[PDB]
């Protein structure tokens, strides 16, 4: 309802609002916020920021241009899979970063969404980012591109929904069920699913310390994190998101990949998985520092087990 978009703009807040969705059923917006918050956390990382001389601004993208993934923007469709996307997005980034761009793959959102089982949650109905990472360690995940990309072993099977256009009336609606874990690479991929699994050494929590999260990103790479979604976030267009109005939608995970200061306001550079046309080309900035919406509460990350790539790369 446009009324809010205007109230927001009229407030003269750190961010600028506009309309991102057309012809969408509430259920869709609900399924978009696919993250059950407050899950049991992983053991916290030692902490080491004190040594790293953190710059004022960072952007993983510029830092590791040799890693295309760090700018790729996925689409979760009408599935409450963000918990999964934020994970595999960060994972793909690190595999590259940690191998100096010699190894570059797209970790399958599909494999995680369907094969994790109960350990992660309820697939398309929302899951826990913690489990996703803890799974990457135990059973690993194969490669897999975007919907109909035919890239990798298991591309995402849940179809996109052009919620940014306007025409074909069938309103997007958060439906569908979590597909069955078909442990089998798409016909045409030349290598056994079992022999495609990419593993990680270990997954961990990052304290809710602004400086610590910063060090983790700068040293080891982009990380997953979740936050509370409020109606108005849905209208983000640019600027530094600072919850101004609207009620609570639900939780939502994402990939934090940088920080900086804009117009005095400190901000986290975040990549959303609501299709490349949402907000600032798929990305958005949120208030940094004062644990806004809990953006600094549930930081998860991991280090890709580099070993299995040597003899092959």
């Amino acid at each position: 309802s446009d009324d809010m978009i205007n109230y927001i703009n009229k407030q003269n807040t750190t961010w600028q609002a506009g309309r991102n969705f057309y012809n969408v059923d509430i259920s869709y917006l609900k399924k978009l916020c696919g993250t059950v918050l407050g899950g049991p956390k992983l053991p916290e990382r030692v902490g080491f920021s004190e040594d790293i001389n953190l710059p004022e601004s960072f952007d993983a993208r510029e830092q590791w241009s040799n890693c295309p993934t760090i700018a790729q923007i996925r689409d979760q469709g009408s599935c409450g899979s963000s918990w999964a996307f934020g994970a595999v997005e960060a994972m793909s980034d690190r595999i590259c970063i940690h191998t100096n761009g010699r190894v570059n793959v797209e970790v399958s959102a599909e494999d995680l969404l369907t094969c994790c089982g109960i350990q992660c949650g309820d697939g398309c109905n929302g899951g826990y980012p913690s489990g996703a990472w803890n799974f990457w360690t135990r059973k690993g995940l194969v490669s897999g591109g975007v919907y109909n990309s035919h890239i990798g072993c298991l591309p995402y099977t849940i179809p996109p929904c052009e919620h940014h256009v306007n025409g074909a009336r069938p309103p997007c609606t958060g439906e569908g069920d979590t597909p069955k874990c078909n442990k089998m690479c798409e016909a045409g991929y030349s290598t056994s699913y079992k022999e495609d699994k990419h593993y990680g050494y270990t997954s961990y929590s990052v304290s809710d310390s602004e400086k610590e999260i910063m060090a983790e990103i700068y040293k080891n790479g982009p990380v997953e994190g979740a936050f509370t979604v409020f109606s108005d976030f849905l209208t983000y267009k640019s600027g530094v998101y600072k919850h101004e109005a609207g009620d609570v939608m639900g939780g939502h995970a994402i990939r934090i990949l940088g920080w900086g200061i804009e117009n005095g306001v400190p901000y986290w550079l975040v990549a959303n998985s609501w299709n490349a046309d949402w907000g600032d080309n798929g990305f958005f900035k949120i208030l940094r520092g004062e644990n806004h919406c809990g953006i600094e509460s549930e930081i998860v990350a991991g280090i890709p087990r580099t070993q299995q790539y040597w003899g092959r790369f």
